[PDB]
C-alpha cells in the first residue's frame, strides 16, 4: 500500500513480490544525440 511503502525497510519487513521475475521491455531503444545548430552570430557595433 501507499500508506506502508517507506516503512517496510524501516520496519525490517520483506515487501512481498507479485512477479515471478523483473519485466523487460519488448524492443530496445536507440537515443541519438540531440541537435545543436549555430543559428546566429551578431557583432556589437558593427559598420553593416
Amino acid at each position: 500500500s501507499a500508506t506502508a511503502a517507506p516503512l517496510l525497510t524501516s520496519l525490517s519487513v520483506t515487501p512481498s513480490q507479485l512477479l515471478a521475475a523483473v519485466h523487460s521491455f519488448a524492443t530496445p531503444m536507440v537515443v541519438a544525440a540531440a541537435v545543436v545548430a549555430v543559428e546566429s552570430t551578431t557583432i556589437s557595433p558593427n559598420y553593416n
